[PDB]
RNA sequence: UAC
């Protein structure tokens, strides 16, 4: 029901100075008023609302605000610092807009005690409205100036991105509680927009032209779909708003609506013709298509040469992986120098000459809140082999060298099958990479025995499946099936489909492109995966140097949902199935469209448990789980259902099992940035904060069980430190050993010798759901029974 | 193949 309080705070580590976007609030302890706003009509913007609310203001003046500065989120709530003469009852008012008539009724709702927060701050276990009233407080003004998506706020600086899209650099705000005082959360974020550019050029930059004068035919269908898919549900306007919902087949000199006669009748008329009569327009493209806007029942269709896309709007759909890039290209920086970006956004911001945060009496330093962290010792990685080899992780990388898998798999029986054109990719390339893939197999530990039975070409999709239908009865014992690919090919699925759900085999694909020039490191990165996908064992955490909850049977779970960029939402949860712990078992679900919450996670937990018990011949006295990619906000009905889903999946097993349960939401997207007041302790050009810095004060929440742990080392840009909030612990954790557990469990990730930012668990669930995304793609019973996977794939991680 |  309740997340438990703080047991303690971790001592554990290498104490280092840092510093938090974090920016002191000095907050008054006067009580705000509250009142409440009914604009009609009702389902105006927010952007609407503010100047409503301005000009409100500014008219009213005389008999009702007078000097005072309200602040308004947009929506009904208006607060002032100082209460408005007009007594409990309500006021309605009337506000024109410049040739609008709006109706404004403000009635007195409540008081915002400062005082009540303060205390909260301090033993007194928090207001959300009084937080919610401070940052509209604080958002008032950089709401009414910039474009808000959010909490974040966006303008136009000349970025493109290619695609119809640009980059538009800006700021995230939040205010936030931490021990003792208000924190101001201050970090500077860029977002991709859409250009305002005419539709035509829209359609030039979606469809590589140089100018509309090519293309001087009607669309090819190939390009009408991709052009609907880009535009489709983005905002344009007449060159005289309207909402593109559709857009049409048939050219704008053929595609017709009935148009209503003076004498009544009604007669179908080309979108061509009307705009010639009404608007005394000739269409100069009446080849090209048509927007369909507004209600598909109203029939409304607008050419592309008379609509331009509107400025500001925020770029939803998935982008290319070239836009990525030149995204994170632009974006990405440094610390010291985010560091110093932040700090001339405080400057420019410049919260103290507010006259919002002033008129409130609120005041915000303008230094970064200097936390003391704590530099996690990180546990050390056994590996098997005749040596035995013991890797310790510095700065959190280390490496294989003299060093052998845990328990390699021995390869004896392989296949070779290769989509690429054999004129790309030639007999030779397939002997120099087996060539070298053994050698550096023989050095990893996995060890493939002679040259392999089998090596062909193919291509095409549509042969997937019988080829391996083919090796599988050939060749007795088969283990893997090496598939060579050149580029971005649905064939990557269709072998995964057949092989996971299907005939149950380890698949391990390969570039096309990274098999001709082939490098070590490459090679042995492949046979990390190859390792775990035959059932083997990579590495292993260190057995003596691990936390007291090994000392008893644990289960380690680690759950998260994948959303589609009708299609259905993807829920995965993976189970540790032995006491290292390195080798997961996999449960996904297909469920309802955007729906945060595992609605089936009973059934998956109970099979969870059954597989170790089945692997492990022991029941779990202990149940961790980590939870990720939930907001602040859905927290308590998140944990309500989820919670009782395990707790019901124990008991299902048992009237007398009741495992302790850890529910653990780990957070990666946030603002919380950590740089480090000593450049001695800076890390890489990143200058970094180093791979185990655990911050549990200051700047974490004043009562409840949460930290931040930064446990990757930063190799590009700044690091963002997971952040994990303890839900419900009945363990009884203490704050070392649970960050010393979730710092040691960001080692078990087999994909790299490195230190990853979430444990393996959680990595492995998104890898779960993101497999079953191609597991896909090819009524419910039909998908569930499609992302259901094959009994011998099951126990083995397919998925990394 | 591995933010
Ligand atoms: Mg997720």
């Amino acid at each position: 029901f309740k997340p438990p309080p703080r047991p303690d705070f971790g001592t554990s580590g290498r104490t280092i100075k840092l510093q938090a976007n974090f920016f002191e609030m000095d907050i008054p302890k006067i009580d705000i008023y509250h009142y409440e706003l009914d604009i009609k009509p009702e389902k105006c913007p927010r952007r609407v609302n503010r100047e409503i609310v301005e000009h409100m203001v500014q008219h009213f003046k005389t008999q009702i605000f007078g000097d005072r500065k309200p602040v308004f989120d947009g929506r009904k709530n208006l607060y002032t610092a100082m209460p408005l003469p007009i007594g409990r009852d309500k006021v309605e008012l009337e506000v024109t807009l410049p040739d609008r008539i709006f109706k404004v009724s403000i009635k007195w709702v409540s008081c915002v005690s400062l005082q009540a927060l303060h205390d909260a701050l301090s033993g007194r276990l928090v207001p959300f409205e009084t937080i919610q009233a401070l940052d509209v407080v604080m958002r008032h003004l950089p709401s009414m100036r910039y474009t808000p998506v959010g909490r974040s706020f966006f303008t136009a600086s000349s970025n493109p991105l290619g695609g119809g899209r640009e980059v538009w650099f800006g700021f995230h705000q939040s205010v936030r509680p931490s021990l003792w005082k208000m924190m101001l959360n201050i970090d500077v974020s860029a977002t991709a927009f859409y250009k305002a550019q005419p539709v035509i050029e829209f359609v030039c930059e979606v469809l590589d032209f140089k100018s509309i004068e090519e293309q001087q035919k009607p669309l090819t269908d190939s390009q009408r779909v991709k052009f609907t898919k880009e535009i489709k549900g983005l905002k344009v306007e007449i060159t005289h708003k309207y909402r593109v919902c559709n857009v049409t087949r048939r050219p704008a000199s053929h595609q017709t609506f009935p148009l209503q006669q003076e004498s009544g009748q009604t007669v179908e008329c080309t979108v061509a013709q009307y705009f010639k009569d009404r608007h005394k327009l000739v269409l100069r493209y009446p080849h090209l298509p048509c927007l369909q806007v507004g209600q598909e029942q109203k029939h409304t269709y607008l050419p592309l040469e008379v609509c331009n896309i509107v400025a500001g709007q925020r770029c939803i759909k998935k982008l290319t992986d070239n836009q990525t890039s030149t995204m994170i290209r632009a974006t990405a920086r440094s610390a010291p120098d985010r560091q110093e970006e932040i700090s001339k956004l405080m400057r420019s911001a410049d919260f103290n000459t507010d006259p919002y945060v002033r008129e409130f009496g609120i005041m915000v330093k303008d230094e970064m809140t200097d936390v003391t962290g704590r530099v996690l010792q990180p546990p050390s990685i056994l590996y098997g082999g005749r040596n035995k080899a013991i890797a310790t992780p510095v700065q959190g990388v280390w490496d294989m060298r003299n060093k052998q898998f845990h328990t390699g798999i021995e390869i004896k029986v392989w296949a070779i099958a290769c989509f690429a054109p054999q004129r790309q990719c030639t007999e030779v390339h397939l002997k120099s990479f087996t060539e070298q893939l053994r050698k550096i197999s023989r050095d990893a530990g996995m060890p493939i025995q002679g040259q392999p039975c089998f090596c062909k070409y193919a291509q095409g999709a549509d042969s997937v499946e019988p080829m391996f239908r083919h090796l599988k009865n050939t060749y007795a014992g088969l283990q893997l099936v090496v598939v060579i690919l050149p580029g971005k090919t649905p064939v990557y699925a269709e072998v995964k489909r057949v092989g996971d759900t299907v005939l149950g085999m380890a698949t391990q694909c390969v570039q096309m492109k990274n098999v001709q020039r082939t490098t070590p490191q490459t090679l042995s990165n492949l046979c990390l995966k190859i390792n775990v996908k035959l059932g083997g064992v990579n590495n292993i955490l260190l057995p003596q140097g691990r936390p007291p909850v090994f000392q008893q049977p644990v289960i380690f779970l680690g759950a998260d949902v994948t959303h589609p960029p009708k299609k259905p939402s993807i829920a995965a949860v993976v189970g540790s199935m032995d006491a290292h712990p390195n080798r997961y078992c996999a449960t996904v679900r297909v469920q309802q469209h955007r729906q945060e919450i595992i609605q089936d996670l009973a059934a998956m937990v109970r099979e969870l448990l059954i597989q170790f018990y089945k692997s492990t011949r022991f029941k779990p006295t202990r149940i961790i789980f980590y939870r990720d990619g939930v907001s602040e906000g859905q927290f308590q009905q998140v944990l309500h259902h989820e919670l009782l889903a395990i707790r019901e999946a124990c008991i299902k097993l048992e009237k007398d099992y009741q495992p302790g349960i850890t529910f653990i939401v780990v957070q990666k997207r946030h603002h919380t940035r950590l740089f480090c007041t000593d450049k001695n302790e800076r890390v890489g050009k990143s200058g970094n904060i180093p791979a185990g810095t655990t911050v549990d004060t200051k700047i974490t929440h004043p009562t409840e069980f949460d930290f931040y742990l930064c446990s990757h080392a930063g190799i590009q840009g700044t690091s963002r430190p997971s952040h994990y909030h303890v839900l419900w612990d009945d363990n009884r954790f203490s704050s070392d050993e649970l960050q010393i557990l979730t710092y040691q469990l960001c080692h078990t990730y087999v994909r790299c010798t490195r230190s990853v930012s979430i444990p393996a668990p959680a990595y492995y669930a998104h890898l779960v759901a993101f497999r079953a995304r191609y597991h896909l793609v090819d009524d419910h019973q039909a998908l569930a029974k499609a992302v259901q996977v094959h009994q011998d794939t099951l126990r083995t991680m397919y998925f990394a």
